[PDB]
């Protein structure tokens, strides 16, 4: 399968509403939220339980984290990328009993992004010097950080990757077409977990603010029709928290802060069977 720029790709809402007049793609009966399960719920033998956490801002005091056998954070844990920020997210890390951490960049993580550092020329992040930021993501020793990368855990095979459509050019933002799905046809067909930062098109990705969806159509392209992988989880639009499947793939916002910034949202624990 070869996936192409979407005719409606610049237009997020548009692309919504044609595939939905067209194809019914957002639609019932196989389209449809999934409801969280508690904590207390038993996992069943050869199985492994994913907790999936994103947008956490650097407000991880006071998270209430469930059992679980894998973590995965989605982007977005810190609010600028300072080193001092990356430390603290990986102290905390360090603490939970999780047997595998896996964790992406998100906008925010400017410093991980060095073509927005290399173009630096932001009063805090344009204080930092070369040598305050060339390892970065070594400082994140309690976890596997993926970027346009992947691992095989468990026999899963994880990939995970932070670009989002254009917002303001943070961290990691790249326009809408082609741009966008030269990252995505990265993803390698047999992934089981796809991490991104952002929603695909239709998937949690609704901004109250703007009326707009505006999740990446090319992504959503990747997912459904090349990739399809068994788990997408995302964050990005803290809004959007939550859950869906389109009967396939089970999608999930698992933004830990609100629109607000609040660290509210309990994470989400979701299990799949071992390959
Ligand atoms: N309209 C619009 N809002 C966005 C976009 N990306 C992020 N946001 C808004 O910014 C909030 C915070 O995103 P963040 O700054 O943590 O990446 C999101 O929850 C969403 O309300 C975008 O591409 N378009
Ligand atoms: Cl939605
Ligand atoms: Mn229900
Ligand atoms: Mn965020
Ligand atoms: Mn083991
Ligand atoms: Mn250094
Ligand atoms: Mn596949
Ligand atoms: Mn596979
Ligand atoms: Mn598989
Ligand atoms: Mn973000």
């Amino acid at each position: 399968v070869t996936i192409t720029v979407d005719e409606y790709s610049s237009n997020p809402t548009q692309a919504f509403t044609h595939y939905n007049i067209n194809q019914s793609r957002f639609q019932p009966p196989h389209v449809h939220m999934v409801d969280p399960i508690p904590y207390d719920t038993p996992k069943p033998a050869g199985h492994t339980r994913f907790v999936c956490i994103s947008d956490t801002h650097s407000r991880t005091d006071g998270i209430q984290m469930p059992y679980g056998d894998i973590l995965l954070h989605t982007g977005d844990f810190t609010e600028l990328g300072l080193p001092s920020e990356v430390k603290k997210f990986n102290d905390w890390l360090g603490n939970l009993p999780y047997e595998y951490k896996i964790v992406i960049a998100g906008n925010h993580e400017l410093t991980f992004d060095k073509e927005f550092m290399a173009d630096l020329v932001f009063p805090s992040v344009s204080k930092l010097k070369p040598e305050d930021f060339d390892n970065v993501q070594s400082l994140l020793t309690n976890s596997i950080y993926l970027q346009d990368s992947e691992v095989t855990v468990k026999g899963f095979r994880i990939y995970g990757a932070p670009w989002t459509p254009w917002f303001n050019g943070w961290g990691f933002n790249l326009p809408r077409g082609q741009s966008l799905l030269d990252k995505w046809n990265l993803i390698p067909e047999g992934t089981d977990i796809l991490m991104t930062h952002g929603p695909p098109l239709g998937f949690r990705d609704w901004v109250p603010k703007e009326l707009q969806r505006v999740g990446c159509v090319e992504l959503l392209n990747t997912v459904q029709r090349r990739v399809r992988p068994k788990l997408h989880v995302f964050g990005h639009i803290h809004e959007g928290y939550g859950t869906m499947t389109d009967g396939y793939t089970t999608y999930i916002n698992a933004s830990t802060c609100t629109v607000s910034f609040q660290p509210t949202n309990p994470p989400i624990i979701f299990d799949l069977p071992n390959p």
